C-alpha cells in the first residue's frame, strides 16, 4: 500500500509510482516507467508505494547519483528496506574502495578472456537451439530460447547441472519480481543452500569451471572466505539467470513487430552489432537504487540520511534529454546513450557476455527465421521490479519458406 509520507518530503514532489507493478504497465514497461519523464514530473520524486522511497527520473540524476558513492551507498541497493538490507551478494553490496578488490576476480570468471574462449560454444547452442524450432513454425520464445540459451551457457560456465535451472531460476525470481511466497531473504537463503556445499565441494576439490575459480580465489593477494566466495557466486546466478534471459525477448517481441528493421538486419547484416546497443538502451531493464549515508541536499531536494533512492538504470537511454525520439528505435542512432549495464564503479562484468549472447541470438535467428509475427490474437505482457521482463511471447512463421544452414 502506501507508506507514511517522512515529515521531510514536500507533497508537490511525491508521485506514486510502484516499480513491482507500474499503473501504465500494459503499455510496455519501458512506456511504463517512461510516465514518470513525462513535462509535470519533477526531476526528483518520492513514491509512497513499497515502503517510501525516492526515484531520480532522468539521466542526469542517475549517472551523478551512480558516481557519488559517498551520499549514495550500495550497501542497501534494492527496494524495499528489507530487502536491500539483507542483500549482501559482491561486489554489489559493496561501496570502493572495498568493492573493488573483488572484481578482478568476478573478471576472471565472466570477464572477455572467458568469453573469447565461450565463442564456439555459445554459437553451436544459438544454432541447434534455433534449427529445432525452425521447422515448428511457431514457439514460446521466453521457455523456447530466451531462458534455455544463456541459462545453458550459464550453467556450462558454473559446471552445474541442468536439472536444477527450474529451482534456481525460481529463486532468482523471487529476488527480482517476487511472486510473494518468498521474501527477499528466503530466497536469497535458499540460494545459498544451494551454493555453500557446492563451494566447500570445490574448495576441497577443485575445477576450471566459475564457482571452482571463484571459490578459490584470490582478492588482492590474499584468500577469499567461504562466506565472499558464496556472496559473489549468488550474485553470478542472478546475472546468469535472470538478465540477458529478459532482455532477449524485449529484443525479439520488438523484430517480431517490426519487419522493417529485420529487413534492415537482414540486407545490412553488419549493422547487427549497433542494433545490438540501440537495443540495449530502448529496451533497457534494470532499476536498482542506493542509501543515502547522511542528509544531502541533491538538486534541490533535502534527502535524509537512511533514505533509500532508486536510480532506474533502465530511464538515462528514455531520457529525450539523452536521446531524442527515445521510444523510437534507431540502428543509424549516432550518439547512444545508456546506462544500461549500469554507471559508475559498479560498471556490468558480464556485459561482454552479454553482448555476445544478443548479437549471436540476432545472427542466428534471422539467418533461419528471417519473417516471424506475434501469435495471433496475442496481447504481449511485461512484468516490472529490479529486473523487468516479458511474460509470455508466442510467436509464428511459415516453415515452408524456412530451411536449415
Ligand atoms: C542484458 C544483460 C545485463 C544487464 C542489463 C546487466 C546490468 C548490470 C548493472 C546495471 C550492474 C550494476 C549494478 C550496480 O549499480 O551495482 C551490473 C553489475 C554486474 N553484473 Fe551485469 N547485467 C547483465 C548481464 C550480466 C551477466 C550475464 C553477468 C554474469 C553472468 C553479469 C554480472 C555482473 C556482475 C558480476 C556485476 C557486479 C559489478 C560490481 O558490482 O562491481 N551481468 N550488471
Ligand atoms: C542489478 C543486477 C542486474 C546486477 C547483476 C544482477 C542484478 C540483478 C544484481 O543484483 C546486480
Ligand atoms: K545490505
Amino acid at each position: 500500500n502506501l507508506a507514511p509520507l517522512p515529515p521531510h518530503v514536500p507533497e508537490h514532489l511525491v508521485f506514486d509510482f510502484d516499480m513491482y507493478n507500474p499503473s501504465n504497465l500494459s503499455a510496455g514497461v519501458q512506456e511504463a516507467w517512461a510516465v514518470l519523464q513525462e513535462s509535470n514530473v519533477p526531476d526528483l520524486v518520492w513514491t509512497r508505494c513499497n515502503g517510501g522511497h525516492w526515484i531520480a527520473t532522468r539521466g542526469q540524476l542517475i549517472r551523478e547519483a551512480y558516481e557519488d558513492y559517498r551520499h549514495f551507498s550500495s550497501e542497501c541497493p534494492f527496494i524495499p528496506r528489507e530487502a536491500g538490507e539483507a542483500y549482501d551478494f559482491i561486489p554489489t553490496s559493496m561501496d570502493p574502495p572495498e568493492q573493488r578488490q573483488f572484481r578482478a576476480l568476478a573478471n576472471q570468471v565472466v570477464g572477455m578472456p572467458v568469453v573469447d574462449k565461450l565463442e564456439n560454444r555459445i554459437q553451436e547452442l544459438a544454432c541447434s537451439l534455433i534449427e529445432s524450432l525452425r521447422p515448428q513454425g511457431q514457439c514460446n520464445f521466453t521457455e523456447d530460447y530466451a531462458e534455455p540459451f544463456p541459462i545453458r551457457i550459464f550453467m556450462l560456465l558454473a559446471g552445474l547441472p541442468e536439472e536444477d535451472i527450474p529451482h534456481l531460476k525460481y529463486l532468482t525470481d523471487q529476488m527480482t519480481r517476487p511472486d510473494g511466497s518468498m521474501t527477499f531473504a528466503e530466497a536469497k537463503e535458499a540460494l545459498y543452500d544451494y551454493l555453500i556445499p557446492i563451494i566447500e565441494q570445490r574448495r576441497q576439490k577443485p575445477g576450471t569451471d566459475a564457482i571452482s575459480i571463484v571459490a578459490n580465489g584470490q582478492v588482492n593477494g590474499r584468500p577469499i572466505t567461504s562466506d565472499e566466495a558464496k556472496r559473489m557466486c549468488g550474485l553470478l546466478l542472478v546475472g546468469g539467470l535472470d538478465t540477458v534471459v529478459n532482455f532477449l525477448s524485449f529484443s525479439m517481441e520488438f523484430l517480431a513487430k517490426s519487419p522493417e528493421h529485420r529487413q534492415e538486419l537482414i540486407e545490412r547484416p553488419e549493422r547487427i552489432p549497433a542494433a545490438c546497443e540501440e537495443l540495449l538502451r530502448r529496451f533497457s531493464l534494470v532499476a536498482l537504487g542506493r542509501i543515502l549515508t547522511s542528509d544531502y541536499e541533491f538538486h534541490g531536494v533535502q534527502l535524509k540520511k537512511g533514505d533509500q533512492i532508486l536510480l532506474p538504470q533502465m530511464l538515462s537511454g528514455l531520457d529525450e534529454r539523452e536521446n531524442a525520439c527515445p521510444m523510437h528505435v534507431d540502428f543509424s542512432r549516432q550518439k547512444v546513450s545508456h546506462t544500461t549495464f549500469g554507471h559508475g564503479s559498479h560498471l556490468c562484468l558480464g556485459q561482454h557476455l552479454a553482448r555476445r549472447e544478443i548479437i549471436v541470438t540476432l545472427k542466428e535467428w534471422l539467418t533461419r527465421i528471417p519473417d516471424f509475427s506475434i501469435a495471433p490474437g496475442a496481447q504481449i505482457q511485461h512484468k516490472s521490479g529490479i529486473v523487468s521482463g516479458v511474460q509470455a511471447l508466442p510467436l509464428v512463421w511459415d516453415p515452408a519458406t524456412t530451411k536449415a544452414v
